[PDB]
């Protein structure tokens, strides 16, 4: 039988959250759904969705429908948007991507990972072509890592051995090359 | 014309030894040669054998004739196997392999050669199968030497490259890596 029921994500909007809240864009998801798929009626869409809120963001809510009565939950969710979403060029999409670096103790495996989800942004926002991003990916792998020498060897065959690799592939190349031997 | 007759190799059984005496592995194939093979009266066999022996291993023999006096050559040696001889666990065999590491200025020709003295001891004691111990091999030098990287390309190579090599094989590539250029 399906386990407990689960607890709503949440948002308070704050300029430095609590460490158990989601991004706006992980929110707006939980929203998303309330809004087009929940069989339920208006005023217990409104008291669930107002539910998640917290911070300043709860706050907003209130103001909107007073000057407006006629206002659905689809026409109130594009005024929260204005509010608290996000707004970035794209030059800073594209800076932001090509700046990034391994860190103190980081493993390869991590790092190219962190660095997945910056290059989907940057291709939504037209920065770089996806034409391009296979090869982009490689690029930018062999300027920001801390290579070994053998793992070197081989990242260098990818970049000749016919087409860049894949996400997956370029990620199992580097799982095999992080293990080692105990003493 | 075949050259001076060789002098008798030697054996103390003292905790700590001169350096010019065998282990009693070696003493033992110089008396089970003179027992089985020379065409030599039995009390000149027990001369040959008495003269032989040193430190406290030469004042065993007495007390033992002594009481048997049916005592055969054959009898005598077995009696000193159980007081010299070498006793040992399967797992202290396994254990006193696997710890063993390359030392300060050794080299890696020098290493391989002083591990696969230690790889058939655990192989007759029956702590790693002999149908493994190619695998094996490779593994433990891979592990225990510090191995120049133009070195560790080639033996990532014969890990690669179908069957794991034989001893010559593998002392034979080492060999060619080791050489340096004068200036």
């Amino acid at each position: 039988l399906p386990m407990r029921y689960r607890k709503l994500r949440v948002f308070s909007g704050s300029a430095v959250p609590a460490p158990e809240e989601e991004s706006f864009e992980v929110w707006l998801e939980q929203a998303t759904e309330i809004v087009k798929e929940w069989p339920v009626t208006e005023a217990e869409k409104k008291r669930w969705l107002a539910e998640s809120l917290r911070g300043p963001a709860l706050d907003l809510m209130h103001i909107v429908q007073a000057d407006n009565p006629s206002i659905s939950v689809e026409e109130c969710l594009e005024a929260f948007k204005q509010v608290f979403g996000s707004l970035e060029s794209r030059r800073t999409a594209q800076v932001r991507y090509l700046k990034t670096y391994q860190e103190e103790g980081e493993k390869v495996s991590a790092y190219v990972l962190r660095l997945e989800t910056l290059l989907r942004r940057a291709v939504e926002k037209r920065a770089i072509p996806r034409r391009i991003a296979d090869q982009v990916r490689l690029e930018q792998v062999m300027a920001g890592a801390t290579l070994n020498q053998m793992l070197w060897c081989r990242l260098r065959e990818l970049k000749d051995q016919g087409p860049p690799p894949s996400f997956l592939e370029l990620m199992k190349v580097i799982r095999e090359e992080e293990e080692e031997e105990a003493s």
